[PDB]
């Protein structure tokens, strides 16, 4: 295996197949030389990314593996220009340019694993600033950690000409929803968080669309000349649709950001371990107030359009600022029930993106 | 205590003097004293070593009278509130309550007699300089500052007064830089130690204009003062090591190169080194250096430089990170590294000054 390249066309591919190992080959980048073409891998065993970068110069087929973050630091820190000749040798793979020689260890490329095989059962394709909306829409949502493992991950959910992500930690739950004309089967799956980043990843903002493959338990995404696998979580997703109040009677709406810094100011005087918030809600008038072990207490006054009963309920401060920062909105309808229920939240002009936080006794 | 005031007015005040404050161990500790007095109100936080103080002209009116709040609570208020808004404070007691457009807060206080405050000192030593030179001498040195060292002294910042320049040095014990700097004035020899968050404090008010910063220096003290702020620290009482004993008696080998060739030879090559230890090998012949690494992994870096050098060949290892620390620190166009032989340390200046030096001890490979 032997090839040279400029170090700017190996930058880009290096740091997406890039992204403490549990097994040292998996610290390891596969790279494979075959027709005219330098192919790299990274795995984590959940998932993979491969990059493929076009070879002119002379190159000699074959293939190994070697440290990625080694060989990443290594190509990024020659100097713009730099031409970066490859070549295997043995137990070692020797990195050549200017006057700066690197002797790199491997383990054989036969070691490197591969996905099990699998098959593609519903495709489309979709705007790379699509997919981004969806995932920002309702990534925060997600669970961390949480022993139910299909919280930890978020929905991807095809219906009529629809892609939809779902995420939920079991108090707050986000659902988004675009249009993206085609006519799709109805079909539900569950990718795990670091795949929904490594996918966010691999978006840049080109009109160039992201081509996509669902599997009984893969996803596949491909773009530009990278493509990306990932291993689906198992389990029963909640359904968004019986999370959604069911007759939030009560219409409440803000300026987003003057709600955001309403917030924002009364949580420096909540309690410091569970920072919540109290809204008192009346005509035309909304009233938040917070309080701490030291009896400091903060209140914020705000004008909003309401018409409808007085209530008092309360909030966690991070669910609902995480919603307005997800929203960037001008104005936000918050649509209310009781004191006791959960509060549906969206952007007032916008319905594509719906958001459900329980509330908070305080 | 009544006072009302812009936003903007107190923000910056409140920024820097909560400097000196995470957890406080005691609660006043974590407050601010707040003082109106002869249309100023004043701030201060302290963490007992030294204190910060901001004064704030106020041209709205106001009522004499002081107390203390929580420091962070407060400046998250002030800095969370819109552009442009007024600001109206007044103390109740046990609270002081804090009101802008329809927000609230009502914060809790501890009584301004309970805050506390340096003892009274003498200054015995007195000059002005440039921000930009105080800016110049701390970040010339330090990063060579110790960590958490039982030898508490090296945690801290030697500050020199020596003929018309102030002086910088700090050490580990492994590493040492030194920082010479013009000022313009004939000064008495004192030699203090600046502790750790004094230092960082000295360095956060250096707002970057050309208000000259005024130093004075007692036996116990150090006290600082740009615009209308006042920092103090209590010096640390300790023996710190002399740089005229570290410096390398007759280095007979000088090596000039490009700092930045240099410094990314070094920096790929650090990628192949122990990554505990960090050992690189230099070769130093006619006019080339040759800096190789290797690993446990049996890895190997090898960087060829064209420098000048003139003299016996030789060979030396450096742990790469403090030799980087340095370029990092020089950031200059061509540096000149001062050798011995394989057993004695280097020193490294930029090749155009003599105004920083650092030194640097070998390593066994
Ligand atoms: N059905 C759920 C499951 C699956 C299961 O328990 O079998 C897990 C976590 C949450 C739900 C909810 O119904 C739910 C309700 C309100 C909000 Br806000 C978010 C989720
Ligand atoms: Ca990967
Ligand atoms: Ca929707
Ligand atoms: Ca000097
Ligand atoms: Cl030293
Ligand atoms: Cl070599």
């Amino acid at each position: 295996m032997k090839f040279t390249v400029e170090r700017e066309h190996l930058l880009k591919p290096l740091q997406q197949v890039s992204g403490r190992p549990t097994l040292p080959i998996l610290g390891n980048l596969l790279l494979q030389v075959a027709d005219g073409t330098l192919s790299l891998t990274g795995t984590d065993l959940e998932m993979e990314m491969v990059a493929r970068v076009a070879l002119v110069q002379p190159h000699e087929p074959g293939a190994t593996t070697v440290p990625a973050r080694k060989f990443f630091d290594i190509c990024r820190g020659l100097p713009e220009g730099a031409e970066i000749a490859v070549q295997l040798e043995g137990e070692r793979m020797l990195v050549r340019s200017g006057r700066s020689r690197f002797s790199l260890s491997t383990l054989p490329a036969a070691d490197f694993p591969n996905l099990d095989d699998w098959q593609s059962e519903v495709e489309f394709t979709l705007p790379q600033a699509t997919m981004k909306r969806l995932i920002e829409a309702t990534q925060f949502s997600m669970a961390h950690q949480d022993v139910r493992y299909y919280l930890n991950g978020m929905l991807f959910e095809t219906e009529g000409e629809e892609l939809r992500t779902v995420a939920t930690d079991g108090h707050r739950l986000a659902v988004c929803s675009m249009p993206i004309g085609q006519s799709l089967p109805s079909h539900s799956v569950i990718v795990p968080r670091k795949g929904v980043i490594e996918l966010m990843r691999m978006l840049d903002g080109g009109d160039n669309p992201l081509r996509v493959q669902i599997g009984s338990n893969n996803i596949r995404a491909h773009v530009g000349d990278f493509i990306f696998t990932s291993k689906l979580v198992d389990g029963r997703f909640p359904d968004y649709r019986r999370v959604l109040p069911k007759n939030p009677d009560k219409h409440l709406e803000a300026g987003c950001d003057l709600l955001k810094q309403a917030f924002a100011r009364a949580a420096i005087l909540s309690n410091e371990k569970f920072r919540g918030v109290r809204l008192y809600v009346s005509e035309n008038q909304l009233k938040i107030t917070a309080n701490n072990p030291e009896q400091e207490e903060a209140e914020e006054i705000l004008d909003v359009t309401y018409s409808g009963a007085e209530m008092e309920i309360g909030f966690n401060v991070s669910y609902v600022l995480d919603v307005l920062n997800a929203l960037k909105c001008e104005n936000v309808r918050m649509m209310l029930t009781d004191s006791v229920s959960s509060v549906q939240i969206e952007d007032a002009a916008s319905q594509s993106a719906a958001y459900v936080v329980m509330p908070m006794r305080l």
